[PDB]
């Protein structure tokens, strides 16, 4: 019953980071029957920001990756909050004592600050007080730190599934605070805790952790409980690599969302964090990645978070996945937003067809198809110059727009060919400054296209405004 968690903290911003550790560990269960579990870990009430949490939740159902168990929702596994559990945490750390796992350390912090200086760190001198005495000074309320009781003349081997075994010596390996004077527990005593009476089976984290499993270990077999499977993840970068970093790549989820980039392509491209699928293959999300799934295919690279990248991929997304009714969907709270409009679904569908070559984001959309919502749209410097270097063109062509019916772009290529052949001038000379005149871009899509798209009295009313 693989039985996976995420375990964010609720200290900011939806980080990239959590989206692909996420996955990873969503994957697994669904590709196994198994259980994907959410616990907020909440105690670093220093680090906590308000409507974090709240944010976390949504983007992991944003990319797709629901859960069965998390906090706005509670479940078996009760409290899926750190900082709600407190309790449980110090009747094992007592329990570990009652037992003579760990111990209490009252060294001010003053003092453990010269011991260091000294020693390289702690000496785990206060193993040598008496069991009771060192109750007696609880009791009176002196102020301690419940350390790890690490069996100092023996060994310690821990598996990692993608790493292999390590062997390693119980002096490499420190009487770390289990609890702190205040009572909270240290990463240490938490995890083991939550993660035994959660039920996780798998531990797929940050790389970050695979240092500290011969303590998590250790502390399995204190209480004597059994060790989960332990995968340490590759970690992410930048390009000229460097683990990732907010100044330094995007590393906000949210910020994703804004830019119009589509769930399902971030989604995609964590993928390809570290795991190639055996077809080569760089697209299908989800369903077919769950099953592709394998330990066999992890790289343990440090992968590579190129956002031009990402940017190629949301394209593809947008021209040979999603269907021109799906993007023409996704586009309009950007047009919205950007305080634009169509006069008929039609055309809305004509317009996103027709720019769909130029625009990897639905961000892009309402400002590079701007002119085909609003009588008012920037016009490039290049743009006017070239409006004014055909002026006294499109002065002579008007009268012959203002006659014509039909608005096809047929019929309007066949009179702008006639109108160039009638001048002594090859098209481009009425080309560009049309375009210039029509689009105020200089460079666009079928001129044609462009032309016939916004209808008749658009296309006038514009080239009197340019002229007039």
């Amino acid at each position: 019953m693989v039985v996976t968690r995420i375990a964010p903290s609720p200290t900011g911003d939806p980080h990239v980071g959590t989206a692909y550790i996420a996955l990873f560990n969503y994957a697994w269960a669904r590709r196994n029957g198994g259980r994907f579990i959410v616990r907020i870990e909440d105690t670093d009430r220093a680090r906590y920001v308000p409507g974090a949490e709240e944010r976390i939740l949504a983007a992991l159902k944003w990319l797709g990756l629901s859960y069965d168990e998390g906090p706005d929702v509670a479940a078996p596994t009760g409290p899926y909050r750190q900082s709600e559990r407190l309790p449980l945490y110090q009747k094992y750390a007592e329990e570990l004592l009652k037992r003579g796992w760990a111990y209490r350390a009252f060294e001010t912090p003053e003092e453990l600050e010269q011991i260091r200086k000294e020693k390289g760190g702690y000496d785990g001198r206060a193993r040598n007080i008496p069991p009771e005495e060192a109750e007696e000074r609880a009791r009176r309320g002196e102020p301690h730190v419940i350390r790890l009781k690490v069996p100092r003349p023996g060994t310690t081997e821990v598996k990692d599934e993608l790493r292999g075994v390590v062997v390693y010596d119980n002096q490499e390996i420190p009487d770390v605070v289990l609890l702190k004077s205040d009572g909270y527990p240290t990463y240490h005593l938490a995890n083991v805790v939550d993660d035994h009476l959660m039920g996780v089976t798998d531990v797929i984290r940050a790389e970050e952790w695979l240092v500290s499993t011969p303590i998590h270990v250790l502390l399995y077999r204190a209480f004597g409980w059994e060790a989960p499977r332990f995968y340490h993840m590759p970690l992410l970068r930048n390009p000229d690599k460097t683990k990732i970093s907010k100044r330094k790549s995007h590393t906000s989820l949210d910020w994703y969302k804004a830019e119009g980039f589509l769930p399902e392509a971030l989604r995609n491209y964590l993928c390809l964090m570290g795991f190639s699928m055996p077809d080569g293959r760089e697209i299908f999300t989800l369903e077919e990645f769950i099953q592709a799934f394998t330990w066999e295919r992890v790289s343990l690279g440090g992968p590579v978070f190129d956002l031009e990248k990402l940017r190629w991929m949301n394209g593809k997304y947008i021209r040979e996945v999603l269907s021109l009714e799906e993007v023409a969907e996704r586009v309009k709270p950007f047009l919205r937003e950007a305080g634009l409009s169509w006069e008929s679904e039609a055309y809305l569908r004509r317009a996103v067809e027709l720019m769909r070559p130029r625009f990897d984001t639905l961000k892009e959309f309402p400002e590079k198809a701007r002119y085909l919502f609003t009588e008012d749209y920037p016009v490039s410097e290049k743009a006017q110059r070239k409006l004014e270097e055909g002026l006294p063109l499109l002065k002579e062509l008007y009268p012959r727009l203002r006659a014509q019916e039909e608005w096809t772009e047929a019929a309007l290529e066949a009179l702008l060919r006639g109108f160039a052949a009638e001048k002594g001038v090859k098209l481009g000379q009425v080309a560009q400054p049309l375009r210039a005149a029509l689009t105020g871009s200089l460079e666009t899509p079928g001129l044609f296209e462009i032309l016939a798209l916004l209808g008749k009295e658009r296309a006038l009313r514009r080239l009197e405004r340019a002229l007039a």
